[PDB]
């Protein structure tokens, strides 16, 4: 019935309908006019033809490793293109944010409550003939059959990028202080109302639960000591809920900021590092400041980490998986002389690409073990038995596998991967190629073109018959890859603006903020500015072990 | 004992202790440097010399009156200076907000707990040895005395800008949606955790309370009709809570957004207008889109009011108190090749500013009557007896007071003057002095220079002895008027940043969000765009009375 439901406008370029028919398209400051927005301005067309292809940039990026040696080693320079990077990237955002779940229109309710995810695309209208619009089948394809024939793991695929299990499971902690889905609401809702790097994983997300975890002496979050290592409070000790299966014992039911992080050893670990660095950075700052009291030290120490966070996710952890030659930097400063809004919202669509379930190995290989999920799972005793550094050393040599290139998903978490894909359809995701479009990738023409070959491009067109119709996620797992990448260009492309946007986002990165004073001095402002994952692990887990987010 | 307690740092630096009688001042991008940010940079002092003193920019915006004749008329140049208003203005406000009631130090509780209202200027640390930090006595003077020496009214002293009734209660009103004291917590919390002109006072701050007010039909609010007349709904019909004594009857209980609303029938008269004028512009959207659904009604109405608002806010009643012959112009476009942040957080000080207490008349004169506050107060059935028509045509002819110049207080509000007082010590506020550098003016010499008189002047110095000790509230009504205006140089001059930045934070004057289609199509932005006191009043006040923000 709606008369937008065949999303109409092109670049970006908003539609209204004018009647039960009819509709309008708002062309706004797109650089486009007429009907559908199609039609170039003189600037616009100029544009067009400089402006280069995305694997042309990631080509540049990713090649001539001697020019960017010459490069990174010229400050100017190397400032000069990291800006690039970040204006470039976060202009694709829509900040303040617009839809969310439940509105395809601008309204307050959409801006100002801030449990819903937002969203990057409208959502299809429910008066819409087809899921994706007007295209396709009155149903999209059975999600059971799209995940056996081309997303189910057959033979283990390992990462052509070498990343490794400290990766994946770094990938897992990170991002789960901001993909926080309220199912008790739905999949388009939220519990992350800091919408960004918060670090309530492991501070918690109220306020009670922080005072719980916290020792409230010299700004240290509370932890026990066993075999001489320091580890997270026990839900006995501090009060604090989490999510533990009925036959876990309670000293080994560990409290920690996010509720669920003892479902696996991999994120318990990071969540004793993290600990223990707060703590440290406490003694440091205690060091500098006798004269402050506990609330100073924590909230300062918090601050830092933060800082930390964000050093280590731009210079190391996004350093690996885009393959770059060029050395990224995070420098706040760079944005001071741009328009850039401080403020960030998580979208729902960079909560569906960071679904990396093809990451996950068939084993998790720890000194000679190999433990089963059915083993891993909810078993803190692994991590008591081999200690962080054993810990470390083995994640740092185990392979993590490919994300993209299909068939890659270990079944083990088949339920999650279809999960996925209906609960995409149940907030009724655009297309895979609307989403392309949205983020100036050119549509897909075939299946074969999605793939890069035969087989699966067969098997998904006998299931979706049009390319138009194709879904976003199930898209990212069998796309394509990279030359030896772990990802196909959709997920890289549509990713970088909503992570570059978070991290820089941050208030920590706005001019008023980002000073020593505001981290107790250059004592704590040199702890930011030096961080990376080889001195986290360095500094807190005994024997300082080598540590990378990449096999070696 | 702090060694930050004298507040060390100048020129917008910031303190630091380094130990337990030891400081640091960051004088990170403050243009100046030493020990107390003092010694300015080279282009530093070039400015000084250049950029006018603030009683010169007050001067020539408010004469050459046949000059702005000519600049008004060229949109080109009228853009140019309103776009210099809001910039040189918005650049005073820390954003994202720093500080707060309980926090002298950045930190992640300051910053994203959003039940606080921020601080322009930290509070005076609880371990100082006096409220001001160093200088003055153990305790502040009496407030008691304060207030009855030069503040409570002797004989009414009028506005001599002619500022009437209409002004008084849209303030008052308009205001209300913001300052939203939590006086459970304490005076340094707020209920608006939308911290801007989200139009809760009509919608209601939560869901639940908007459902409750909302006909679900095209899009309207729910309301009555007495005597043909419209006006809101009553507690009993929509079972929204307000706050009414005992013995006022439930058909005069009228339901609406803000609780409070229901103290005085120029807040109802107010709430009256908008509730008509949400159902207006709902009559006139349907009549543009049949197609719509009540939902989609009511949202795009709301962001409608919204724009309404923010035009009139800066267009008519700043555009009368600022006494300007530059004709305001509210134009989001202005800012977009502009750093700005589209966000905002409410400041305790903007909220102790707003503290306009001489506004207010001894009696409340409509049509012939002269109702007293004892009469006035929670009684709207002095609004059914007169109507709408009668109260604005009474109001547009009678005068407010003056609020600075001193001693006009009326003595009936009295117990809310000394609380202002009190209330502002509670949160432990600087001096007037250090609020004055904090927004580039200069310090008062004495209590002579402060008031411009004598008699006033010499009553204040045997109360606070210095002049570095004089509170801010107090001062702003005290101070020395500008010539034939209602204010002195420090409400206008800290107020003015905290006003601007928060109409022209507004999501809605984001690029993503200024468009037609946002509100509807054309015909909703124009509506908008055209929107006037004098327009809001003769759309929906039968007989389309006169009104201005001026007695005539
Ligand atoms: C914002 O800060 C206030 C003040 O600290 C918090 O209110 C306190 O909440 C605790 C519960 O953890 C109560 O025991 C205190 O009595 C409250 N104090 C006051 C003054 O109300 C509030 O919880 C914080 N808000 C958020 C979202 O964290
Ligand atoms: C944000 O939106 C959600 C969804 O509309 C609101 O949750 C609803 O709240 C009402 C109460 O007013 C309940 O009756 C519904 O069952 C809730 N729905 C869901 C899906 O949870 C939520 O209240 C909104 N948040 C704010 C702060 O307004
Ligand atoms: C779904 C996704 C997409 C891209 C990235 N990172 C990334 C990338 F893979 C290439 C260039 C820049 C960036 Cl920020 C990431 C990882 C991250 O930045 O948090 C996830
Ligand atoms: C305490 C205070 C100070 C200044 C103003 N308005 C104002 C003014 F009085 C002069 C110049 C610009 C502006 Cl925005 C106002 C009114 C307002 O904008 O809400 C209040
Ligand atoms: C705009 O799009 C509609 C539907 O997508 C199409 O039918 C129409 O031809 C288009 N108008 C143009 C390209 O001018
Ligand atoms: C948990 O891990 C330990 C190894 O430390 C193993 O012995 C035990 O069987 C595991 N528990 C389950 C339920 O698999
Ligand atoms: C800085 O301020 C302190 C206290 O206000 C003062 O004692 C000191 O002399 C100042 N130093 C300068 C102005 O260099
Ligand atoms: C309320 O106003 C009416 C006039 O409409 C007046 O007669 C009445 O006395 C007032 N109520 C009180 C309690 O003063």
């Amino acid at each position: 019935a709606n008369p937008c439901c065949s999303n109409p406008c092109q670049n970006r370029g908003e539609c209204m309908s004018t009647g039960f028919d009819q509709y309008k398209c708002d062309c706004t400051r797109t650089g486009f006019y007429g009907e559908n927005c199609t039609t170039p301005e003189f600037l616009t067309r100029i544009k067009l033809l400089l402006k280069p292809t995305p694997n042309t940039v990631w080509y540049i990026l990713t090649h001539f490793k001697g020019v960017w040696n010459i490069v990174n080693n010229i400050p100017f320079l190397r400032s000069l293109i990291m800006k690039y990077v970040l204006t470039s990237r976060s202009y694709l955002i829509d900040s303040p944010p617009t839809y969310n779940v439940h509105y395809g229109y601008k309204s307050w309710e959409a801006f100002s409550n801030l449990s819903y995810y937002t969203r990057a695309l409208p959502p299809v209208a429910d008066d819409c003939p087809t899921p994706m619009g007007v295209k396709g089948n009155k149903e999209l394809p059975d999600s059971k059959e799209v995940l056996e024939k081309v997303l189910l793991r057959r033979e283990f695929i390992p990462d052509p990028q070498g990343s490794n299990m400290m990766f994946a499971f770094f990938a897992q902690h990170f991002t789960h202080q901001f993909f926080k889905t309220d199912h008790k609401r739905g999949p388009g809702f939220t519990r992350g109302l800091g919408h960004g790097v918060d670090l309530n994983h492991i501070y918690g997300e109220t306020l009670d639960r922080q005072h719980k975890l916290r020792l409230f002496k010299d700004g240290k979050l509370k932890y026990q000591v066993i075999g001489g290592e320091v580890y997270p409070p026990t839900v006995k000790d501090t009060q604090v809920e989490m999510i533990y299966p009925p036959h876990i014992p309670e000293n080994l039911q560990f409290a920690v900021g996010q509720e669920v992080f003892g479902l696996v050893p991999g994120l318990m670990m990071y969540a004793t590092i993290w600990l223990r660095e707060h703590n440290r950075v406490c003694d440091i700052l205690k060091q500098e400041h006798p004269e402050w009291g506990d609330e100073q030290l924590f909230q300062t120490s918090r601050l830092i980490l933060i800082g930390e966070t964000i050093k280590i996710v731009i210079e190391d952890y996004v350093q690996h998986l885009s393959g770059y030659h060029f050395k990224l930097k995070f420098d706040p400063e760079l944005l001071f002389n741009q328009q850039f809004q401080y403020q960030n919202r998580i979208a729902s669509e960079f909560n569906t690409l960071y679904h990396w379930h093809p990451l996950l190995p068939d084993t998790f290989n720890i000194e000679d073990q190999e433990y089963s999920f059915k083993q891993f799972l909810y078993n803190n005793s692994i991590l008591l038995e081999h200690g962080l550094t054993q810990f470390v050393e083995s994640f740092t040599r185990q392979i993590a596998g490919r994300v993209a290139g299909g068939r890659n998903v270990p079944i083990a978490v088949q339920a999650v991967a279809k999960a996925s894909i209906d609960q995409s359809r149940e907030m009724k995701y655009q297309s895979l190629n609307e989403y392309r479009k949205r983020f100036s990738l050119k549509p897909y023409t075939s299946f074969e073109e999605l793939t890069g070959e035969k087989e699966m491009a067969a098997e998904l067109k006998a299931l979706y018959s049009d390319i138009d119709v194709m879904e976003l996620y199930p898209a990212l797992l069998v796309e394509k890859p990279r030359p030896d990448a772990i990802f196909g260009e959709t997920m890289v492309e549509l990713g970088a603006p909503f992570s570059l946007k978070g991290l820089m986002g941050n208030p920590i990165c706005s001019p008023q903020y980002w000073k020593p004073s505001t981290f107790g001095g250059e004592v704590g402002f040199k702890i930011i500015n030096t961080a990376s994952i080889q001195s986290l692990i360095c500094n807190n887990v005994k024997g300082c072990p080598f540590t990378s987010f990449n096999v070696q």
